[PDB]
This record gives C-alpha cells, sequence and structure tokens, in this order.
C-alpha cells in the first residue's frame, strides 16, 4: 500500500465516481467543501476520509502528484479535479458547482 498503489486507487475511484472528495474528519476546509456539495447533492457522493488510513501519507503524496497539492480536501467531479474547500465553496456561490454537477450527471 505505497505511493504507486495509492495513485492507482485514486485514479480508479476518480474515474468511477461522479463526485468524490478526499477528506479528513477534523478539517474545516473539508467541511466547507462538503457543505457546498450538500447544497445540491447531500447524501449522494463519495467521501474518503484519510486520518485512519495506514497509508494516509502515500494517499496525500498521491494527491500531490495527481492534483498539484497535498492538502485535504481534494474534490473531483466527472473525473476532473475541481479544487479544495475554498474552490468548491466559490463554485457553489458563483453558479458553476451546480452546472458541473449537471454536466457530470450527478444533478
Ligand atoms: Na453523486
Ligand atoms: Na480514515
Amino acid at each position: 500500500m505505497g505511493k504507486a498503489e495509492a495513485i492507482n486507487e485514486i485514479q480508479k475511484a476518480v474515474a468511477s465516481n461522479k463526485v468524490i472528495v478526499y477528506s479528513k474528519t477534523y478539517c474545516p476546509y473539508c467541511v466547507k467543501a462538503k457543505n457546498a456539495l450538500n447544497q445540491f447533492i447531500a447524501g449522494k457522493y463519495t467521501v474518503v476520509e484519510l486520518e485512519n488510513r495506514a497509508d494516509c501519507d502515500a494517499m496525500q503524496d498521491a494527491l500531490l502528484d495527481i492534483t498539484g497539492g497535498r492538502s485535504v480536501p481534494r474534490v473531483f467531479i466527472n473525473g476532473k479535479f475541481l479544487g479544495g474547500g475554498d474552490d468548491t465553496a466559490a463554485a457553489a456561490s458563483n453558479g458553476t458547482l451546480e452546472k458541473l454537477l449537471q454536466e457530470a450527471g450527478a444533478l
């Protein structure tokens, strides 16, 4: 369960879920992203919490390789990285989160 495996896992999950958030339970920016998504699709999307993953470091290293940054949250829609918590809240506020969810078939 090293970094190469984590990259594999994340890429497969991102390609196979309309909306997926990599998160940790104690994380106010993760909550900002979740609350933004919950304005449109509460209860319908995947969250992967990382704080009790034995391979949490490899998973966050994999997120860096895939998205450019290591921090949670890391939000993906329709297989494409959206951003973190501020990004997801901004997209909720400006009308684009709804449109991206529609285009993904999640809404
Ligand atoms: Na969904
Ligand atoms: Na966990």
